[PDB]
């Protein structure tokens, strides 16, 4: 019966044992849906579901398809409608490429967009004062989605969706690879809407 979780543990520097950028999504996803599983760690995220007998890889369709398949189960919808009206700058563009149901394409692109725009900064992960100020500049155009809806530290206030995931499974890994003072200013910059949204995140981020 329990899902099957395929996840790469990771390796000192980085300091914490799990979970790489798509994996903290997938995780979160799965947290959050309630589902039973477990994880076998083996040297991309892959589940097998015997309840179905489905073998998904990525964290889109991984959540897509815990979404279909337990639109019930957990804390709710994973894919609400919503207006994800998030787009890089030019100087990134580059890191967008390959892009990407249609009812989840808005999803699909700010995954695209999220991961470009931190993907830009990993160095920082592998850092210097202009790259962490850049970090930041992004963090800012990043922060007015998270603004629209102040009753919250999520996109939609109190409630939770796969997008916000997107975003936290990129601050997990932060926490996991910056040194302490860089992760402490992503953290509070901007009003702290990402610290916030971290710690809110918290509740669906067991490690199983």
């Amino acid at each position: 019966t329990p899902i099957i979780f395929y996840d790469i543990a990771q390796r000192p520097p980085v300091a914490e044992t799990c979970c790489a950028v798509n994996p903290w999504k997938s995780r979160l996803a799965l947290n959050f849906k309630a589902v039973p599983y477990t994880t076998t760690w083996v040297k991309l995220p892959i589940i097998h579901d015997p309840a179905t007998d489905s073998l998904i890889g990525d964290s889109l369709d991984i959540a897509a398809y815990l979404q279909r398949t337990y639109p019930a189960s957990g804390a709710g919808d994973l894919f609400p409608p919503q207006k994800l009206d998030y787009a890089v700058g030019r100087d990134m563009q580059q890191l967008l490429f390959p892009l990407s149901s249609p009812e989840l394409a808005d999803y699909a692109r700010f995954n695209s967009n999220v991961d470009a725009a931190f993907t830009a900064h990993v160095g920082l992960m592998v850092a210097r004062d202009k790259m962490m100020q850049s970090l930041r500049n992004m963090l800012g155009d990043l922060a007015a989605l998270f603004r629209k809806d102040a009753s919250g530290p999520f996109l939609l206030g109190q409630r939770a969706t796969y997008a916000d995931m997107i975003v936290g499974g990129w601050l997990r890994m932060m926490r996991a690879t910056l040194p302490v003072s860089e992760w402490q200013e992503a953290r509070a910059c901007h009003g702290a809407i990402f610290g916030q949204l971290h710690d809110a995140l918290d509740k669906y981020a067991e490690v199983k």
